[PDB]
């Protein structure tokens, strides 16, 4: 159904079509530059200027004008519809989940007497993501993640989503200690990366492809002709979200095997985007497609030596010869039912090994639904109880938290 | 094949071993050793000593080494098993699972070893299973995680046989004697007896 919302935007003719912002630091980080591309659509005018000024809270920290036409980039020429402005900020303040510090960022088209034509804004968090000597680093620091997965379920309106259940959510999760959430398995509702970007949580932001039931599981990602669908469904994500200061990681899906497009699509974000990681589990969990070593339910110390896709201990998966990079498993601890039995064991590991950074629960809440017997009671419902068949019945309920947000 | 340098009682470790006038002394030792022995088959790794800290002497002796004779890797274990100056980690003593972080020396727990950021080289403990008296407790814990870590390549016992001396007494009967037992003081006593074997070659 339509399960999200519905809107009409009016833009004018000559209209802001595009703009992404991005932020560099010296080695300190006492000293950034807030690099804001923009782009346009209709009618270039030699009158059209384009204005960006950086705000903290009510006081203008930065601005800059200019007129379009970007820097030559080959033999025939720049962007004419496409300009870059670079603003310098003394001693920014630092964006993190312990400190979600925030800048507003305006950008406004106008002409150069000074009419606005139109403006656009977004909240600027100053952060670096980057992977350096195996360690995945946060503004020069080594990240410990404490995460969680998360579906989009609301036990009475299914998968719509609401800011107050989102609210609920994002309290609850730091309350509990929680720093991180993986959005399981799909970009998420919009307003889901302001409120992370407003409390502070590191995000894992995944794109919609999942082919679990595919025998083997790569067959349509190893597919050229499928390349297509699967690009679309990276590239629009990474289009819609890239400006979101919460998000630090991209992923390529769930459960999809290992192909060539995985591969493609890896390689087009590291291109478009080489401000955050990519990650991706598929075909073993430390392929050419990923950064981070992100396997599923690996052991802390017990291997599980599956032919052509083991899931070691992530202790000696570590120490493989020729391996070098973080591992962060994407799933773990399957809280299903009565579980966490063993959690003390992963954090243990955790904190021991420098590279082990941490991992993202299975999952934060029970996908049950609510049912009413013969007197309007209700009750908590899992496959099987609406008819569907063939099901998989309370394999649905794997969450910390019940339906309801009760906790369990 | 090991050098004989070992400089243990200095303060620091590393006194004479980091000071270019030892450099001709020590020089000596080790080539003397490879010109020696370079052509027997059964020595597969050189090693610069035991226990004589890190200083510049080692790494010019061991690239002398790798320049010399390219066909062993070289090994030592001083200044923290992980220095330039060594191709395989070679600690002594490090525990399976749990660290022991001494200042600028640390024994890192062997499997964590492996996973520190940029190590890339197998770990090989130069000693390891400390065999005095009624010992080897946890060897198994050791075992097990040799055969489950691919660079986790073994180690060495410490050691082989009791360096015990036989004294008789007033009736001609012999026993086997340690530190102290000869007037010689200041002594270690039954330190020197850390064998699987005792001196008789009788097995423990
Ligand atoms: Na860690
Ligand atoms: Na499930
Ligand atoms: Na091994
Ligand atoms: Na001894």
């Amino acid at each position: 159904g339509i399960f999200r919302d519905v809107s009409l935007l009016h833009k004018p003719t000559t209209q802001i079509s595009d703009f992404h912002v991005a932020t560099r630091f010296n080695d300190d980080f006492s000293r950034a530059v807030l690099e804001a591309e923009v782009q346009m659509c209709g009618e270039l005018r030699d009158y059209l200027r384009v204005t960006v000024s950086l705000w903290q809270g009510e006081t203008q920290v930065a601005s800059g004008t200019a007129p379009f036409g970007g820097e030559i980039i080959d033999e025939r020429g720049g962007y004419a519809d496409r300009v870059t402005l670079r603003l310098n900020v003394e001693n920014p303040k630092l964006w993190s989940a312990e400190i979600p510090n925030l800048y507003r960022a305006v950008v406004e088209l106008h002409t150069a007497d000074g009419t606005l034509i139109e403006a656009e804004a977004c909240d600027v968090g100053f952060r670096e993501v980057r992977i350096e000597n195996g360690l995945l680093l946060l503004n020069g620091k080594p990240l410990l993640i404490r995460g969680v997965n998360r579906h989009e379920h609301h036990p009475l309106h299914g998968q719509v989503m609401d800011e107050q259940t989102m609210v609920q959510d994002i309290l609850l999760m730091k309350q509990n200690n929680f720093n991180a959430v993986r959005c399981s398995h799909y970009p998420n509702h919009p307003l889901w990366y302001t409120l992370c970007d407003r409390y502070g949580l590191y995000v894992v932001d995944e794109a919609n492809i999942e082919t679990h039931g595919m025998v083997p599981m790569n067959r349509l990602t190893d597919d050229p002709r499928w390349l297509p669908a699967m690009s679309e469904r990276v590239t629009r994500m990474v289009q819609r979200d890239r400006n979101h200061p919460s998000v630090i990681i991209w992923s390529l899906g769930n459960e999809s095997g290992h192909g060539a497009n995985h591969d493609a699509l890896y390689r087009w974000i590291k291109s478009v985007d080489p401000s955050r990681p990519v990650q991706y589990e598929g075909g073993g969990a430390d392929t050419t497609a990923t950064d981070i070593i992100c396997p599923m339910y690996a052991r802390v110390d017990e291997d599980q030596p599956f032919p052509a896709v083991p899931k070691w201990s992530i202790k000696k998966w570590l120490s493989l010869p020729g391996e070098t990079r973080p591992l962060i498993l994407c799933e773990y601890a399957h809280a299903m039912g009565n579980s966490l039995g063993g959690f003390a064991k992963y954090w243990q590991a955790f904190r021991q090994y420098p590279r082990l950074q941490g991992g993202f629960v299975w999952d934060w809440v029970d996908q049950s639904l609510i049912k009413y017997d013969e007197n309007g009671n209700p009750w908590s419902a899992y496959g099987g109880d609406f008819g569907d068949t063939p099901n998989d019945r309370q394999f649905c309920m794997n969450g910390l938290v019940f339906a309801d947000r009760t906790p369990h």
